[PDB]
Parts: C-alpha cells; structure tokens; sequence
C-alpha cells in the first residue's frame, strides 16, 4: 500500500529515484538548527547550534523464519457476474458463468463441482514475495557479513555478530543462497480433471527462456548461511507449477539479470489479475526488509528470540478455467493498480517506506512496553480493541499496522483483512527478563549495567539481564507529528525545574519526574552529569546515546522507584555553545527553537548521495466512471487509533479513546 | 432444513467455509471474562479472570444400526398438471398426460395399469444419505481410531474403548470400510411390463466412469471395523439399478475424489426433480454425524446399547414414466431448492449445524429425565402432545425436533410429516438401570460412585449403578437464551450462606437449591470443596468435571434427604487465578458476572482456527434477482475508444478516457 | 484488432456477438524483452548507425541488429488528418522556427527534442541529406532513412536519452529532384509546406 | 537541477547553467564541467578578486551543451549554508549590507 507508507514520510523530505546501497548498514536523520535561551536566578544567556545531527541506525541483519499457515481468499480479479447484488460469491451464477462461455457442455456439472472448493483458497501473495525477494538479492548482491564484526559499541560494552547469530559464517548476499529449480509442467488444454495440491497460473504468449528459471527458484526452499533480512528460511511453496500458456514454455536456462524479475512480475500480474494480491506482498517485505540496530545494549532483547513470518499457502485455478477471468474484474477499491503501478516505476522506493514502518512500530511498543497490566487498554488486548474487522487471527501485518495508526493518529484502512507476515510482539509477550549476551570492554563495567558477575577482566563473556524492554529506536521522520511527554520531541518547548540544594558537592534528587527534566536541559547545554541510584547502588550517565542527542527515562535500567544522588563536582564540558553554564541557581528556564531541517544519509562513515531524477507522483481518484459509493463496510479491516493520556507518575503510560 | 438449524448457532458466532479437522476429538465453547466477589464481615476479596473456558467435547466414534422401514411418500417433483385441487394424484390426467407424449402405443395400456402402484413408490432419502456419507469418508479419511484409547478419565475412574466397544480393530476411516459395487444396468425403453421391487432413475447427458463407482459403492452393505460415527452399519439398499439414460452407462473406474461425489448429487436432484428427499436426509445425517463424550463418568449409560436408525426403503419410479417430470413442477412450500443450495456452498457447515442439534437434544433429555411418571408432560407422552400432524410414528427425526422446540420456544414447520433417522430416547423409556463397565485408578473410588463393591485393588474391572441418567453436555450454544434454575446458566448469580461465629466453620445446607451454587460457585474461584451427607454418610466433590467447571445437582449420585455437611477449614486451592478464603467470620456473599464472549475450538491440546470466506445467510431471492437482472445488458461487443494527449515529453504517450 | 480501429478512427465499434476468434498481434510487445533480428552489411561503416553487436564488420558478414522499442512499422496514408497526433505530424500545414545567430559558423544544436523531428522531416521534403550527430552519446542519426512515406519519425535514433544534436549546415547534401537549395543560411529560419489535393 | 546519470548531470539550456554554477560559487563550491562540442574544461572559480561567475568564462561564442562532474565537487570555502547534492528545484536568497 504505496498511498499509505508514503505519508509516514516528512513534508520537507521528497527522495530521488535510485539509491546505490553499497553496505550493511546506512545512517539516516536531518541536519536541524537550535536557538536556545537560559534564565535562572544568577541572570540570562543565549546562545545557538548551528548545525545537530539527530540519527537512527537500520541494517540488513535479522534472524526470521517462514511458516507455510491457510489465510482468507482474495476475491479480486473474478469476473463482477458471478457476484450477486452484495459483496458475495453465489455459486448459483458460476454455473451460468460457465455455461455460456463453451460449446461443450458435458464438462459444466464437473467444472462447477471442483471451482466450488478452489475459489475459497485463491492466494498468490506467497510467490510474489519470493520473486520480490530475488529481485533485490541480484540488486543488491554485493553486500559483505563479517562473522567478527561489532553489532553494538558503547565504550564498556561489546556484542559481535558470533553472538546473536550462532551457525553463521563469512559470505556475500549472492553467495548465501544456492536455491534449487520446481518442475514448471506445461497444462495441455483437455485435462478435466484439476490435480489437487498443484496450482495453475495464467500466462501471455511464450513463457520466456529466463521466466522458468525465476518462477521455479521462488517456489523453491530458502536455506541460507549468513543471517540476511531478504534471505531468511522460507518452507517448500509447491512441487509443481502448471501454466496454461497457448505457445509452449522453452527449457530453465540457470542464469537471470535483476531487469529480468521484473518482466516476469509485469506479466504474472496483468494476465491473472492479481493486483491486490500484491499489495498484500509490497506491506509483507516491508516489514522484512530492514531491522534496527538497538539504540543502547538492553535494546539487543528484541532480537534474540527468530521471529515467525507467516506466509499464506499457495493455491490458484485460473489456469484451469480461463473462463471466470475476463475483461470486467471485480474489484472494492478504484485504487487497486496504485501500488503496482508505483514498485514498476520506482523499484528503490521500497528502502524509505521500509524504514517509515519500523521506526513507526519500535517508537510505539516503547510506549506499550510501559503500560501497567491491570487497565482496559494494554500489551495483551490492545490489537483485540482497535481492529474493526474479522480476521483468522490478530497476527502479521494487524499487529504492525495497529501500531502506525497509535503513531500517526489516523484510521487506517484495508480492502481484505490479511493476516500474513512478521510478528515483533513476542519478546513483549512474556513475564520472564531476558539474557543479553555481552563482551567487557572496560573493568569498571557492572557499575553501569546490571552484569551477572560483579568483578570482571577486559575480554571476558558475561551476561547483563533486561526486565522492561527500552526504545530501540528514537522519533525522526515521524518527529513532532504528535508529541509525547515521554521523548519529548518538541520543535519549540519551556522546560521548567527547580534545582536541588547542593550540600556538600551532591544533589538528591528524590521525584522521577524533575530529575528527568534537569537531565534533559543539561543535555542540550552539553554537560555530561554522572548520577548515582541509592537503592542499586548504580552509575546512570545523560551520555548513553550519542547518534539521537536527548535524554530517556529508561536510560536509568531501573523500573520502580528511587532517589538519585547527582555529582554536581564532576560535570565535564563536552559540547559548549555560549548558552553552556556549569553552576545553576534556583529555577531553571530553557527556551529552544527548532528551524531548518534538511534530511542526510551516511553509509560506511561517508556521506551517502541520492541519484537519478525526481519521483513523479502517481495516484488514482476514488472514482474512474462510478456513480453511487456503495459503502461495502461489511468485510473490509479498519483500525481505530489511541491517544496516550499523560498522568502523575511519568513512568506509567496510559492510553484512552480519542 | 438449512434455515432451522442456522438460527440455533449464537449471535457472537461468525463461522468461516473451510474447517481443517485432522482428529476424531473437537473442544468447542467460547472465552469469557468472569469479575467474582467474596464479601463477608471481615471484608471484601475482588477476583478476575480474563480468559475461562467454557468447553464441550465432541468426538467421531458412537455405535449406531440401520434397519429398513417403511415410510410416506414424497410427492414433491411429478408435474402440477395430473395433481387435483386437494393435492393427491387424480388417475384419469395420468392416463390423459401418457397418451399425449413420445411413449411406444403398444406400452400405454399396460404401464397405465401399473402406475395406481408404482407413482406412490417415491422416497430417494436412503440413496442421498449414503452419498453424503463417501463425502464426508474421503475428505476427513485421516483420522485415526486408537483400541487401548481413553474415552473418559476423572482421575477416579476410567473408561476405555475396549470397554464400550468390543469386537473393534484399530484403523483409519479411510482404511476401515471395504464396500462392494451393486450392479448399474440400462432401463430398455421398449421393456413389456415394469419390474417393480427394482427402482429406477433419472439422469442428464451420459452417466461418467465415477458417478457409476459412487452409485455403486452408495447401494451396498456398509460392514465397518472401527465405530466410526459416518460409517455406522447400513443394509444392502437394492441388488440393481436402472438408470434411464439413453446415453450409455460407462463402466466402473475404481476411485474417485470427495468433489466427484458432490457431481453425482447435484445431477440426481436436478434430474429427478428430488429436493424434499435432499431436505430429510441432510437433519437425518446432522443426528449422526458427531457423538457427544460423556460430561461425568456415570453419563455413559446413554451409549451402552446401540440407537437404531430408521433409514426408508429406496423406491423410485421415475425412469419408467420420464413424461411425468418436467420444468414445472408441484411443491407445497416455496424454499424447497434452500437447503440444497446451502450444502453446494459450504459443506463443511453441516459441522456446526450437527454439534447445535445434539446439545439441543441432550440438554433437554437431561431436565426431562427429572419428572415424576404421575403427570400430564411426562417421559413418555411429551412428544403426542408437541406434534400437530399425521406422521406413521413418532420415532426419529420428530422426537429430535420437538426437543429443539422446546429448547429454543419456538414453532419449528416441515412440509412433509417424515419418521426416519436416529432415536435417542431409548435407555430413557426403559426405566431401568444400567450396568457401565469402569477400570479403577485409586483405592477409595466407591465411597464417591455407587460401585458394585466396596473395596477393590487399582487396575480392577468393576460395575457403576446409574438409575437416574444425568445430563450428557452442558449447555453452552444456547446459554442464556431460555434459563433454567437446574443448570443455572445466568450471567449474574448470587448465593448467601448464613454461618454465625460459634459454629467453627461448619455450615449445614437444609436447602438443595444454595447448595448447588455454592458448590458450582467456589469451583469458579478455583477451591476443592468436599461436602458430607448426614443421613447416608456419602461424599460428593464439586470437581467432577474438566470441561465446563461448573456443580450440577446430579453429581451427588442419590435421590434421598438434605442435609450436607461441608467443613470450611479442609478447602484446598486447586487451580491458578482464584480467590483466597482463608478464615471466614459471619455471612457469606458469593457473587459473579459474564461480560463478554468470544468463540474458540480446540483439538489435539492446539487452537483449531476457522478459514476461507464469510459464510453469508443465503436465502430464495438473492439468486432470483439475477434470474430477475439476467444480466439483460445485450451481448453486444461495444469497443469504446480512447484519444491521445500529447504532453512536455513528448517522447512518452498518455491516453485519456473521452 | 478492432479495439486499435476503435482508437485510431475515434468511434464506438458493434459486434452482435462477443466472437474471440482471428489473429493475434500484440505478442512481441507484450513480451518486452530485447529481439535479435539478422542482418547482412553492405557498406563497412553500418554499427555507428543502427545499434551492431560487432563494432567492426566486413562487407557480406551475417550481423545481429538488438531492438529493445519498436519503432511504428507502416505510416499513416489512409487515415492522414482524421484523428492527427503530433508524434507523426500527418498534418496538412505545418511550420518550424530554428533559431541560429551570425557568431554562430553554421552550427545548431536541437535542446528540444519535438522541433528538431519537424526539421529534419521537412528537410528531406525539400530533398536534403541532413546528417545529425548526438553530443552526450556519441551516435549518429540520417533523416534518409525511409525510401516509401519520406518522412522522419523520432524513433530512427535507436536509442532513448538526453537530447543535445548538433547539426552542421555546411555538410547539407542535395540528393532528390524538385528540391528547393540551402546554399548558405545567416540568422533565424522558417521553414513551411502546405498539401492542397490527393489523387 | 538536471538528472544525475552515473556521476553526471547533462545541462543543454544556456540560461539555466549560468544560474546553477552561480548559486554554487555563493555557497562557495568549486564545480569543474566539460564542455561538449569542443572538448574543453570549464570552471566556475576562475576570478579570485571578484567572487562571482560571468559566461564568458567558458571561452566559446556559439551553442552547446555541458556535462557537469557532480562526484569531483572540492570544498573550497565553507559556510553552513553550504550544500554538496542539491536536490529538485533549487533556491538562493542573498542580501548584501554592511559596505565599506
């Protein structure tokens, strides 16, 4: 859904065609301006950033696994007779369908019979993800996995790619998958009885020399050898493949050019009319494509455990009766060609919106990883409530797309109620903490996290234990579209705080919420403040995150309540602009100002550029020549959004109905 | 009746198409969230469970006997014209409708005789309830029938397969019927007299090398040897089989695939005009398709003795006189093509409209078993009383219906007064008691059960009792729709135990009813309650069930006086998310409220997910409005054009509709 | 085939029955996929033009020629200004401005690429050997490149990209009979034709 | 801005690279583009003395077209303001003050 993961993107922001992705890793944020003004006791001062790099990191390196699970057939494409006045397939009409259309009229009882039983399993989405998947392993095929790389790097703490990926080794995207060739068998017009547990697909004119070699690789096993996001374990889709093509099809030739997926694509979809069907595969990758690298080491306990892609089993009859597809297709939509229409013109797009709906999903369950388990609204009934719909089951792509519309704060709306691809909710989904294998860097590592070991040498492999689940990633592209009091991402705020007496050299700061606040302000003057929890008995340091520069509550590794003892003695000088002071005196006032945002890319410490021309738009109105909007609001998913209501505490999150 | 049986299913249910059964055991219920309250003196003590499980379970296996009686003629089909203004055949327009037709001259005489017999010989029920039965064989073929299998266990008793069903080989149902083919020979038009006691039918077009294999198989003696529930052990129907088809009959392929059986159907029912007969034998297979696993362990007296069911002896003769049927045919009520229609789309509905009949049933017969012999509604004349028509006897279908009647409240009509299928009211009437095998797992098994022994070693063999049946399932389909104080399925209930502080925590239940919800009420709440009868010196346990979880009075095993003596300081805390009653002081106020609910099936300890399409409620005119539209728009190959927009480019073309 | 007539003619096209019976056309462009056609050279400088799979051929060597478009196979002659398009320019007046200044030696270059169609057609109606020469690519296009309709149509370069042709009006060659001279050209051009009946 | 090929932006119009390599020079970039039809290297820091960019810098009276080598872009003197890939329909505001 092309209209959809395009408005995710900024308003200022409108990327260029192509983009030659040369690594594993790419950097992506904007270069904003700050204009700061402090006030306190003492007296004024005002000063400016001229140039702040606010940056996620997104990689190709995530563990999944596929599960072949039975899904809702796709009733777009068949012919608008054989559905009645409603939205439904009366099995009364395909016997005159059927009638009409033949001289032999022997075969009509038999015909009727077995369509009876195939149209209510008609799925093409599975196929398509496949092909979409070989057209960016040869695309991209030339990126390079390490096995004694670095995964994250603080300074204290080390995860290499030994950990996290065990039975793993060194290899390149094309040398990872050596995939074998499905028989593809020509169907003989004649047969009359349709073989069962064998799908048979339309065709236009000669099936190409190269187009046998990529249909029968797609319905192949994926077995790979290095933990690649567009080559994960994929289950066997089908022995055969019948292909009712006039012109006989030409021998598998072995080899195959990117430029060739395409044609092969462009084709499969115009003659069996399954445009929808590949909407469904374009939001299915999507989701795939890409993963975070965590933003802090306990960010890493998102990815231990493989998460379960489902692909829906692969069953068609068009092959059989040609007749059923003709040339006025039912379809719910007027923009059901959209999303086709938009991947054929620019195939690179895809990175973008990829990266617009993870970042969506892992900014959100931030928020619901907070939420108490004793409230209407929470991690175990909060897709149950929203979805308006009758799905098989609230899994895959409900789960995500839930959390896009918690986001944005839109209701989202899809013709089918699909239930195919990732599941993320699974390390969420459990009362049990989590064993983060980590790497000691420095020895004075388990005073900042909580290490199983407490006395530990330079080179060692511990474990660090993580109970509530942090942010992975921080809000960038979706930055000040709606503002919580959690991150704080403003483009202009007043940030009030009264300071602490300092005694000695120690202020005790005993609320959760004004250490937050007086954390955050000294962050964005550039003073490094280091602070000690007096019911762990651990170092909690502003500094964790350098790519996003703010402060999160969660950076502190503690769930409950404390009092923190903050050394006021020890404030380095990092970053100073002229507003930076050392000594504050009574209440605090910072007044910031966000202005001149430009997007940048970095790809292998240099920066990454943007080639070839500018995207036209391309998108269809709600009517072509129809006169009346018969509503159909009866079978087509809805998901409604929640606004977070912000309360005392500041450590709980709550959400309400808008 | 497809229309009947639809309105039982519950108003939360949604039900799918396709349903993927790969076992003989299915746990059908629904999820609710249950807000349970103990007051008392002391105080109050709130309880919640999100997710309770309301389970019945239904299995695949009950020994079932065909018997071939005699039975009314179906007169739904012949033309309208022969029939009279009262609705009977008037011979004179039979002779007159002969005469005016493409008979041979020299026949007319002779077959006009004849018909005062032959024309009443109409009832193709026994034929089409076969036929159904290889549908459903071929396409559920992989469930397996374990011998040394459990089919009930309580952890006191046990009762295996070996016990209920000797004489039994464990195989697949595939693998468990062996039928012989009966002969299918051509009717010679130019035959000189008629042979009754051989019945002869209808057909379209040329009969194929499957329908003969089918219609074989379908007219022969099923001889099973496992108890499986869809084949049960059926008479030879008839020895031969005209078919008047003056297209040759192929011969006999060997196999054949579920989808070819609904091929044969549809062209037998369309040919002979035999929609009605279709109507009785789809309610006649919903009695015995699926058999309910006892509730308690003393619930098996229902199924010791094998249920006869009353299948009408196969007579047609329609291949002799094809003049008689035409395309205007004589029906009493005008939805008779209904239930036909509903089985074509969704076969696999036929599931849920069975599992709704026999709750039906077996609720009722459990508060029907509760009256006293000395009144008017009694166990053996409430089925006189209900029944407003003129059946030949009131066994089968009609003593299944009238108990729906009585669940539900309403008026439940058929065309014809039809006596054929299942009766289950047979162990009922007898007024006996009966003798259950059991095998014993612990050694204080017959304080509990009335045993036929008082002490017997684990691993014995021994006798239970029953004089009074208790009820089989629990209603959970139709809960809440016509309450009853017996089973008390309400969605708000309370109970008041009045104890004062000198007691030391025993209480007295003068009082049958209280006694009933306390005990039904503390099992909810997850407490092992043992109460102790006075007068006879027995004990019950309110766990006495692993499905529903709910104390029927019926579970105490005795008619006698009240009086039971349960001590509340021996309560055990046996289940997980329950309430605490730890020292109680004064009154006692239990309480408990159902708010919503949501449907969930279960097999093999897995959730069992419904798939496919929206199944819609498919009613007369929503077909006969496109025989209405007939799609009138003339077949006339209108091309319409498009004019080219020249545009910047130029190089590039762009079309416009106008 | 009567879906494109429908197109061309601009009318709506009745049938009595929906009959799907005849030759089938749209093949080769539905595939779309490059096409290998044979070729035998007879001058030596061929593969500068048309798009060779050798860059040096001997005269009498069977060659490959790889087509990734199509190019129109026939012209517009009976249906020539009832339903006009400006891709093939089938009009009955029609005129082009190029605009050279004296500093300039001769030397146009073609920045648009619709005006540089019309010239090098119109060109040819006046019997002149025009000889363009692409600046980004390096290629070479001749508006004699048809002996039937006599026309230029855009897609004789053989090749889709960004548009910079120069031509140099000191290389203009008289070929044809009935030819009007362009001896030496200074400032602005205007050139015009006009069809007036039809035998 | 002209379609970036490979590492190359093709500029046919006359006017329109006259802009482009101007707004460039302000935000101090030092852009090196070949000219065509005779071959020739052109670049836009030409004057130290005066910072700005006359025409008659590529030293050709007559038509052309130019291939600007948009990888090879040196930093030569460095505001915030300054850029390296533009992106689109590209716009520059100056104001000039403060004389003496």
């Amino acid at each position: 859904m092309s209209s959809l993961l395009n408005s995710l993107l900024p308003e200022y922001f409108k990327p260029k065609t192509n983009l030659n992705i040369n690594s594993s890793r790419v950097q992506y944020g904007f270069n904003a301006r700050i204009d700061m003004q402090y006030e306190d006791d003492s007296g004024t001062r005002k000063g400016s950033r001229p140039n702040a790099f606010m940056s996620n990191t997104v990689a190709f390196i995530g563990n999944y696994e596929g599960i072949i699970v039975d899904d809702i057939p796709i009733l777009d494409g068949l012919r608008a007779d054989i559905f009645d006045t409603h939205g439904d397939l009366d099995m009364g009409l395909v016997e005159d369908a059927l009638s009409k259309s033949t001289m032999i009229r022997r075969n009509v009882p038999t015909y009727t019979a077995y369509a009876s039983e195939l149209l209510y399993k008609r799925n093409l989405t599975s196929l398509f993800y496949n092909m979409l998947r070989l057209y960016y392993i040869k695309k991209w095929g030339s990126i390079k996995y390490e096995k004694d790389a670095i995964f994250y790097d603080n300074g204290h703490a080390c995860l290499l790619n030994r950990q996290l990926f065990p039975k793993s080794r060194d290899a390149s995207l094309e040398s990872s998958l050596s995939l074998p060739e499905a028989e593809i068998a020509m169907l003989d017009p004649g047969l009359e009885f349709p073989e069962e547990d064998v799908p048979a697909i339309l065709w236009h004119g000669r099936v190409s020399s190269r187009a046998t070699c990529i249909l029968g690789q797609a319905c192949s096993e994926f077995a790979p050898l290095a933990p690649f996001s567009i080559a994960h374990y994929s289950p066997q889709l089908t022995r055969k493949l019948f292909v009712n093509a006039p012109a006989g099809i030409e021998p598998s030739s072995g080899r195959y050019t990117h430029e060739d997926v395409k044609d092969a694509i462009t084709i499969l979809v115009s003659a069996n009319q399954a445009y929808t069907d590949f909407e469904a595969a374009y939001l299915m990758l999507a989701q795939t494509l890409v993963s975070p690298v965590p933003r802090t080491a306990e960010a890493s306990a998102w990815f231990i455990n493989a998460g379960m892609v489902n692909m829906p089993t692969l069953s068609c009859a068009n092959g059989y009766y040609p007749a059923l597809t003709n040339v006025n297709p039912y379809h719910r939509l007027d923009t059901w060609k959209d999303t086709l229409n938009h991947w054929v013109a620019y195939p690179d797009m895809l990175f973008y919106h990829s990266v617009a709906m993870i970042e969506s999903c892992y900014v959100e369950l931030g928020n619901v990883a907070r939420v108490s388990d004793s409230d209407a609204i929470n991690k175990y009934t909060f897709t149950e409530l929203s979805v308006q719909g009758r799905p098989v089951m609230n899994r895959g792509i409900i789960v995500d797309l839930t959390l896009v519309a918690m986001r944005t704060g839109r209701e989202i709306s899809l013709p089918y109620p699909v239930s195919c691809g990732l599941t993320r909710t699974d390390a969420l989904l459990q009362g049990t903490e989590i064993h983060v294998p980590v790497v000691v860097k420095d020895i004075d590592m388990p005073q900042y996290y909580n290490a199983i070991d407490k006395d530990v040498i330079e080179g060692q492999e511990t474990v660090i234990k993580v109970k509530q689940l942090p942010p992975a990633m921080y809000p960038i592209y979706t930055y000040g579209i709606n503002t919580t009091e959690f991150y704080s991402d403003h483009f202009e705020d007043q940030v009030q705080v009264e300071m602490a007496p300092i005694d000695n050299g120690k202020a005790v700061f005993n609320d959760a919420r004004k250490f937050s606040k007086f954390m955050s302000i000294m962050r964005m003057m550039g003073n490094d403040v280091t602070a000690t929890d007096l019911v762990t008995g651990r170092k909690v340091s502003n500094w964790a995150d350098n790519s996003s520069g703010r402060f999160l509550y969660t950076d502190v590794k503690y769930e409950g309540q404390t009092a923190f003892l903050v050394d006021m003695d020890t404030v380095k000088a990092r970053d100073h602009c002229w507003v930076s002071i050392v000594d504050p005196n009574g209440t605090m006032n910072l007044s910031y100002k966000m202005t001149n945002f430009r997007a940048a890319m970095f790809s292998r410490n240099k920066p990454l550029y943007m080639t070839g021309g500018s995207v036209r738009t391309i998108a269809t109105g709600n009517y072509r020549d129809a006169a009346e909007r018969l509503r159909a609001m009866d079978e087509t998913l809805r998901l409604k959004p929640f606004k977070i209501t912000e309360k005392l505490d500041f450590r709980v999150a709550a959400y309400a109905i808008p």
